[PDB]
């Protein structure tokens, strides 16, 4: 149950996002993510903005120890932030991921966003008027960083998440590329199916990974309480009626049955356990075009802050 990549290592069409916001004790994320491997996924998504790769790593120590699992069962992937775009941050950075998680290496590592901030450790530099502070970084030498780091050993694999086609374009049409990106991680959803998107990755042999296909978490920091609700949409809701199964099963497998890896977010047992569920069914190609028309270019994570960067995935 994997796609193989342009480098030639495998993904597990199935990942587990392991985000959640700062309220929510760190103490769930090792937790669930016991739970999460105990379910089936092996696929496991994280980043150092999440501030949990220490948690995570442990609970990839304990299923490992217990043997629930060996290493080379297990795909984890972390991200560089905006903050590290600089070459000379760019091994550091992988370097302490590697490290809070205990792990030797990762089998995926991914530039988290185009939109370079200002280098230093705090994750939203702001000026003296609080507004978050940019930094301009030619994300092709950021790109080169990366190369040395599957060289390195340190990552099995790399790729990208937010690039939008151009961007995309610029590290497979820039000289010396030894290593295009194995994939693309976007918020992808029926919402927002990117349809064009999955299309230009198909033909350069990269993946597209989608996030949010369960329609976010909503998080009042970025999505609009205005927006539609994807899992109580009309068609999701009965599509999922007539194979049996669940609004979020069926916004999954949508993914699956298109060559998309999909990412599904979940700190309850049973939602988790409910997930893997997506592999036991199949929507109809009716069903598929279907719900290949809910599209209406809606993506939940909505600032308007980085809407003025050069580097804004979306335009
Ligand atoms: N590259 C990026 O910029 C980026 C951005 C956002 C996210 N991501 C990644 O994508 C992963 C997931 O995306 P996401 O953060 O938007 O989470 P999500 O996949 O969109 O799902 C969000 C919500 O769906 C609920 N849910 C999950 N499974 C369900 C089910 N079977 N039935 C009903 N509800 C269900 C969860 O509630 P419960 O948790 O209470 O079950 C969760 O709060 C994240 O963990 C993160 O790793 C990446
Ligand atoms: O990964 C997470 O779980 C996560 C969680 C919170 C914030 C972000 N930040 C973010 C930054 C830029 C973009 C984008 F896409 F606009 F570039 C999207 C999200 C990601």
């Amino acid at each position: 149950q994997c796609v193989k990549l342009n480098d030639g290592h495998f993904m597990p069409v199935l990942g587990f996002g392991t985000y959640a916001p700062p309220e929510v004790p760190r103490s769930k994320a090792l937790e669930v993510t016991k739970l999460a491997i105990e379910a089936g996924f092996r696929h496991i998504d994280s980043a150092h903005l999440y501030n949990n790769e220490e948690q995570v790593g442990l609970a990839i120590r304990s299923k490992i120890a217990d043997g629930s699992v060996k290493r080379e069962d297990i795909f984890y992937t972390s991200k560089l932030w905006s903050t590290f775009h600089r070459p000379e941050l760019v091994r550091p950075a992988l370097e302490n991921s590697l490290k809070k998680a205990q792990l030797d290496y990762v089998d995926l590592y991914l530039i988290h966003s185009p939109m370079s901030l200002k280098p230093g450790e705090e994750l939203s530099p702001t000026d003296e008027n609080g507004k978050v502070i940019f930094d301009i970084v030619d994300l092709c030498t950021t790109w080169e960083a990366m190369e040395k780091c599957k060289d390195a050993g340190l990552a099995k694999s790399i790729g990208v998440s937010n690039f939008n086609r151009r961007q995309l374009e610029m590290i497979l049409n820039k000289p010396g590329l030894k290593y295009k990106p194995v994939c693309n991680q976007v918020e992808c959803h029926p919402y927002f199916n990117r349809s064009k998107l999955l299309d230009f990755c198909k033909s350069k042999d990269i993946v597209l990974v989608a996030y949010s296909a369960l329609g976010s978490q909503r998080d009042k920091r970025w999505v609009d309480p205005n927006s539609p609700v994807l899992l109580e949409d009309p068609v999701l809701c009965a599509l999922a009626k007539k194979h049996k199964r669940t609004p979020a099963l069926i916004a999954l497998r949508y993914q699956l049955q298109r060559g998309v890896v999909v990412l599904a977010k979940s700190y309850n047992e049973q939602r988790i356990r409910q997930n893997v569920q997506v592999f036991e069914f199949q929507l109809t190609a009716e069903d598929m075009k279907a719900i290949d028309g809910l599209d209406r270019n809606l993506h939940y994570f909505n600032s308007d802050s980085f809407a003025s960067h050069p580097n804004y995935p979306y335009s």
